[PDB]
Order: C-alpha cells, then structure tokens, then sequence
C-alpha cells in the first residue's frame, strides 16, 4: 500500500541534513494513468521527507539521500510525475526521486525555491519519452501547462528563482546613463542591425534611452541554466566578470602608476610572462591571487610574481609561429580554421561598392607570385589556389576604425597556394585601404611579398600581423561568439519554451545547451558590453558587436552544417563515391578531416534516434510542439532571418534530422573547435594578435627606420599594447580551459535521462564510436606523412577534434555544448 521512494538533493551550500526532515519539504505523487473528472493525472498527498538514507555508496557529489514513503494505492495507477514543495527558507538543489517497486526514475536537476516565491507548484516527469500524440491523457494538461509556465507573459522584471525563457534583442550592452559615449546601437529587429535575439531579463529602460535595457548586478537566465559547481575553480563563466570588474583595474593602476613598462619592448619581453613572469605592484599581486578561478590563471610567488602557462603553440619552438608555414597551417588547424575558401579566378574580385571605397581592384600581379613552378592557370585548374579573404568583410569598417586614437588596421587578403607535398603556402597579403575623395590620410594600399631577409622580411612580417589582427576579430566575433554562442541561444530558448522535458527532441538537444544562456549572459554583461573586455582588447573597439550584426546578415542556418561549409568555401567538392560525400580539396585539412568523422557520428547517432519516435514524414509535421518550437525558433529567435528561403520546413523525417544535426554539430564540435584553441595558439600574443595601432611606414621615417633597426620593437609598437595583452591572454586562458565537470560529447549528466533502452542503447554506440573516432585521429596525428599540417613547425598535434579530454587547459575534448 505504501511506495518506497528515495530523494536526493544538493544543499544550497554545496555548489545540516536534518533540517530537510519534519514539515520542511512535501512531495506528491501523480498518476499518469488515472485521472480525476477533469482528465488530470490524480494527485496524492503531502508526503514529506522521513529520514536521511545512508545505503548506496553511489552518491557522491555533495548529495544526499532521503526515506520517503507514499500513501499510494493500485488504485491511483501508476506514477508519471511530481510536485514539490520546499517549505525551508533556503533553496535546495533537487537531484532526482526513485520511486522502487512499480522502478521508476525522475531526472530533476532542478533549483526548487521556498513555495511562496512559485506561482505555481513545481512539477517534475519521470524519464519516460513521449512525443505530443504519445503523451499519456492524465498528464496532457500538464505537460502543456509547465510549458505555458515556461513561456512566461513575456513582461515582468525576471527574479533568480524564475524559470521564464523568453526572447529580446541586444539593447543591454551600451550603457547611456553611464555616459553617452557608452551608448551602443540595439543589435537585432532591425533591418539595420540584424541579430539572433538572447535571454529576455527584463530589467527595464534606462534613464537616457527607452531603447536600451538599463544596468543589472546580475543578468538574469533562467534558474536552472545558471550552473552551480562543487569546486569553485569550475565556475569558469564568472571568470570574465572578475577580470573585467577586478583584474582589470587592478592592472590599469600598475601601468598608471608606472610600476611595469608600458609597453614590451622585445619578443623576450613577452616570452617572459611565462617563463619568469611579470612582476607587479604587491597590492595588485594581492587583489588578484585570491579570487576564485582567477588565482589558477597564474603561477605567483604570492608577492609580485604572475606568471602565466606556457602556451602549447610555443611548448617545442618558441620561433615557429613566426614561419609562412605555421602561419598558413594556422588556417587549417588553429584557432579559426574554417574560413579559408578556395580561389577559382584570378585576381581575386571584390563586391563592395568603388563610388564609396575607391576602384576595388586586387594590386596582386599573378606573375610576383611563387607557385612552385606552377603557372597561375595551372594552380587554379588543379584547385591549388586558396585565399584567407577579409577585404570585403573589413574594409566596410576600416574608416572607422582607422579614425579610433590607437587603432589602424587594413582590409586583408592572402593568397595560398597548396605544394604538391600537401601543406599550404603564403604567396602574397594585400593590405587595403578605403579611398574616397577628401581623405585626410595619405596611407595607401599595397601588396607584401614573403621575404626571409632585411627590413623586407620585417615588412612581410607585419603584413602577416595586420592579416591575423583581421583574423582574431573575426574568429572571435563571427566564427566564436556569433556562430556559436549568439546562434544558439535561440534554439535554447525555443526548446525550453515549446519541447516538453518529456518530448524526444528535448532530451536530443538539451545536453548541447548546458551552460550556454549562462556564459551568454555573463558576456553580455562583461565581454561585450560596451567598455567590457572585448572592445577594450580587440580592433575593432565600440565597433566591435556592430560587426558581428553586419556578418550575421549572411549567416545561413543551412550553411553550417560541415559538409555545406566545405563545399560552400570551395575547399571540398560534392563527390557521391566518398564515405563523407564529399571530397576535400586540401586532403590533409585537419579541422575539416577530423571535422567529417565528428560530424559522422552525430549523424548516425541522430539518425538513430529520431526513427524511434517519428516512423514517417507525417509524424513530425503532426508533432505540435515540434511545429511550435521551429516555427518560434526560426520567426522569433533568429526573427531578423524569417524571410530567408533556406530555413528547413520540418515536415518529413529528413527535414528533423539535418536541423538537429546541424544544432547538435554548432554546440559541440564547431565551438570545440574554434574555442579550445584560443590560448593554446593566441596565448603568445605575437602568433594571434588582437589589435594592430598603425598602420605601415613611409620610407624615410623614424618608424621606417625602426622596423630595419629594431623589428621586434617595430611588431611589438604595431599589435596589441602591454596592458591589454595581459587582460586578453587572462580572458583567452579562462575560456581555454575545461571545468573538471564538463559533460562531452558522447556523455550525458545522468544515465538515465530515458527509460528507452532503444534510445539508450544508439547513445552507447554513438559514445563507442566516438571513441573509435578518437583512436583514428591518434593514428592521424602519429602519422608521419601528415606531419606538415596536423604537427606544422610548432610540433603541436591537431587535438582539437579529440572527443575526449581531462580538465585543464588541454587543447583537445569537444564538450556538448557551449559551455565557456
Ligand atoms: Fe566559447
């Protein structure tokens, strides 16, 4: 007569036992077979926790256990759900309840608050998968009711116990009421300023402008997505806050104060930060060694001494970054791997507009460039021409940008050529510049040529500068936070607003949405405000976002599937008869080689499990809260791009696959991809440079003289500056490093999360091989033959796409989601 259950929570103070006894916290059981005369699923009644479970050696992670038992009779059926109640002061984290005997499992993970701050009771589903039509009738209401709750009225100023998702635009960044020079366009709903929209918080308009969302101590994300860890040293995402709010001015003071050099003056200078260190003012040592995650950026003597990790790019050859070879591998194994694109005609063409920016022509002549011998038809019909090209990606910006106090930068392109021996090859960078009548500076475009010796060697040096200066805002702004962390949110949103927890779909992709509004929203707050890390590291400076809003207007959902990327850069040509369907260019494009076998599995995996919850075409258009999520996802989320032809309609089995598929591959593997990388490559400053403050000079200057004379100097005067170089390598080394209780792909916080030994059993293949996977990347990496791009100069092995990793700043593992 009585059901033996037994409860595990988090006490708030773990990311005494007996307070959780007595009337404290109530929970009722719901039946999902038997209904009252409404057809709601009958609820029992107020069963509150008995005793503390002390059995199991299973249960470690700060939780514990309760004895609970429920006055529940055959003739309530069976139960498919759960209310509760905390009636304690403070929240609890609620882990799960196990109901033994008739085993059924309910996967909670879930903040519940003190009962009076709910408007209505939260309500918990045991792991059983249900499509819509599948829904059992006692619960119907109740699954669309927690959805409704979900969904919020779309007004109201949202709490921390809140778990209302809902959209609204980038209008929170600018900061108006501070000063007016901290006022930043509203990114999205305009035709203007396009943007996938974020986490509605509601904190109301600011005094000065009605438009812009006025300053928060804490952004808002619904409870639930807002991580908790055991170990401090794991809450990553506050690492940006405490850096830009503390570390930061910590910083600014010892320059002000002139208790450090300005600026570097030599390589070694830099090379120092990680070798001796740098020493710093004791209050400055002091403000920063205590801070959590902040203090396991650096090594300290606990007196004046930071000294941070030896990025892996320098590990072997401190000298190699420094190589056309590494540079050019870079671009198929670093940081930003996917956006180089085949070049079919030659000169390059441009499609901005010459009444506005000047003729648009490329200076390069094809007959300057070294081709190995091959001619320049030969290198384009054997598919051996390739281009880096940010000329009409920048140059719409450079005036502005250019006309900053300290910033100067060029619209760049490189040519490359792939040798016969399979690595690519730096042949030429132009270096332009927007012409119009009237400008003030005399500044020209010009090409560079690769040189090994004298002042031109220097000159080529710093053209590769300006070019990666292009390159780490773009992978920062555009293939980092625009494609993956802003393009995603959307679908966060979306799923928690129309998929059920108990809907297939939910449970597909959820796993690739942890952390994501989080880390979203502390960057909204402190990466890319304005004045926040980003404008005050990068280029681009109060420009900076904007831009990204200019690139999204090409943003195609389609186009981020890997194959359609390939094939839509010109790297990799349809082709039926390979086993990725598709040929690549550059046989050895570790990014993309290693990418495909990725992108593989999730398939298969993907196309594993959907068949077991949707048997033909017409059960996916027929799955209302399918329909309801894609159609918001698409209209609401990613609104400004509603009109766009290329969305997937949904409505066959094919259709769901590739959009699950795709959502899945941008959460994991893209951001993996393009995140893992930053301080491994970026941690030496000179090989990823953030900013550049000048631009080349004239002959017969001081500054001409200095790059003959002094070239490192010359470098170091050209990129980003001393001070915000140490705040960039502190923000790159956060978001490189992976929290020990990160869930990658292939895993799942709980073995449990569905009853369906179907669909548990394709996820177990899906872990199996990406494992396998990873064994074949070992032997990739161990292959001597692919030395040239998977190790290049630098001898770091192409990690990146392991699907595995420990903690740590390890340069390899793909976590499900968009995690930092
Ligand atoms: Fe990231």
């Amino acid at each position: 007569h009585k059901i033996k259950g037994t409860v595990v929570l988090m006490p708030k103070n773990e990311l005494n036992l007996n307070a959780f006894l007595g009337r404290s916290v109530s929970l009722q059981l719901i039946s999902a077979t038997k209904a009252d005369a409404h057809g709601k699923g009958k609820v029992g009644k107020d069963t509150f926790l008995e005793g503390i479970n002390t059995s199991l050696p299973t249960l470690g992670a700060g939780e514990s256990a309760f004895n609970i038992h429920f006055e529940w009779d055959g003739s309530m059926g069976i139960p498919g759900a759960f209310y509760i109640k905390n009636y304690m002061q403070v929240e609890f984290f609620l882990k799960s309840l196990t109901l033994e005997a008739i085993t059924i499992r309910f996967v909670c993970n879930s903040w519940v608050y003190n009962t009076k701050l709910y408007k209505s009771v939260r309500i918990f589903f045991a792991n059983h998968t249900y499509v819509p039509s599948e829904t059992p009738a006692p619960l119907v209401s109740y699954r669309e009711e927690e959805l409704k709750s979900l969904r919020g009225n779309g007004t109201g100023e949202r709490k921390e116990y809140d778990r209302i998702y809902d959209y609204d635009v980038y209008n929170d960044l600018g900061n108006p009421d501070k000063s007016e020079k901290l006022a930043r366009p509203v990114l999205g709903g305009s035709s203007t300023f396009p943007y996938p929209r974020r986490g509605r918080t509601g904190r109301g308009p600011t005094v000065t402008d009605p438009n812009t969302e006025k300053q928060g101590e804490v952004f808002y994300v619904p409870r639930d997505e807002n991580l908790g860890h055991l170990k401090s040293k794991d809450a990553l995402e506050i690492g940006t806050k405490s850096l830009s709010q503390i570390v930061q001015p910590a910083f600014e003071s010892a320059f002000d104060l002139k208790s450090t050099p300005i600026e570097f003056h030599s390589f070694q200078d830099v090379h120092d930060l990680y070798e001796g260190g740098i020493k710093l003012p004791r209050d400055v040592i002091s403000t920063i060694i205590p801070l959590p995650v902040i203090k396991e950026l650096y090594r300290t003597d606990g007196q004046h001494i930071l000294k941070f990790p030896q990025p892996h790019v320098v590990q072997v050859s401190q000298s190699a970054w420094m190589t056309d070879e590494e540079f050019a591998r870079e671009m198929i194994a670093g940081v930003n791997p996917c956006v180089i694109r085949g070049l079919e005609e030659f000169p390059p063409k441009s499609n901005l507009d010459p009444a506005i920016y000047g003729d648009q022509s490329s200076k390069i002549t094809a007959d300057s460039l070294d081709l190995d011998g091959y001619t320049m038809d030969e290198a384009l019909g054997s598919r051996r021409l390739f281009m880096l090209d940010y000329h009409d990606i920048f140059m719409p910006y450079v005036r502005q940008i250019n006309q900053l106090n300290s910033a100067k930068t060029y619209a760049t392109r490189t040519i490359l050529f792939l040798r016969e021996d399979g690595t690519l090859k730096p042949v030429a960078i132009e270096l332009s510049l927007p012409h119009s009548a009237g400008d003030l500076s005399a500044a020209v475009s010009q090409v560079v040529l690769p040189a090994k010796e004298g002042v031109e060697s220097t000159i080529w040096l710093l053209a590769k500068a300006y070019v990666i200066v292009n390159d780490s805002c773009y992978h920062e702004l555009m293939s980092h936070w625009l494609n993956t962390h802003a393009a995603m949110e959307p679908f966060v949103i979306a799923t928690h607003r129309h998929l059920s927890v108990l809907h297939p779909i939910y449970k597909l992709l959820t796993p690739h949405y942890r952390n994501n509004m989080n880390i979203n929203a502390l960057a909204r707050q402190s990466l890319i405000n304005a004045n926040g890390i980003i404008e005050t590291t990068f280029l681009p400076s109060k420009y900076s976002v904007e831009m990204s809003s200019a690139v999204y207007k090409n943003w195609v959902f389609t186009d981020q599937a890997l194959p359609a990327d390939l094939i839509k850069r010109g790297v990799a040509i349809k082709d039926p008869s390979t086993p990725h369907g598709v040929r690549l260019l550059i046989e050895d494009y570790p990014y993309a080689a290693d990418g495909l076998e990725i992108w593989a599995a999730i398939k298969t995996w993907v196309q594993e499990y959907v068949p077991l919850y949707y048997a033909r075409d017409d059960d996916v258009k027929n799955d209302s809260e399918l329909q309801h999520w894609w159609k918001e996802a698409v209209e609401k989320g990613h609104g400004d791009l509603k009109d766009k032809p290329w969305w997937p309609k949904l409505q066959t089995l094919e259709d769901l696959v590739e959009v699950c598929l795709i959502i899945i591959w941008i959460a994991s593997a893209l951001h993996a991809a393009v995140n893992f990388g930053q301080y491994p490559y970026g941690g030496l400053i000179m090989n990823r440079p953030t900013a550049s403050r000048r631009l080349l000079p004239e002959k017969g200057t001081p500054e001409y003289e200095e790059m003959i004379n002094n070239h490192e100097k010359a470098y170091l005067r050209t990129i980003t500056s001393k001070l915000p170089t140490l705040i960039s390598l502190s923000v790159i080394e956060i978001l490189s490093t992976h929290a020990s209780d990160e869930v990658y792909l292939g895993q799942r916080d709980n073995p449990h999360w569905t009853s369906d030994s179907k669909a548990l059993q394709a996820f177990q293949k899906f872990g199996n091989k990406l494992k396998e996977i990873e064994e074949k990347l070992v032997r990739r990496n161990n292959d001597p033959s692919l030395q040239g791009n998977r190790l290049g100069p630098v001898q770091l092995p192409y990690t990146l796409l392991y699907p595995s990793s420990e903690e740590g700043l390890t340069f390899r593992g793909i976590p499900n989601s968009i995690s930092i």
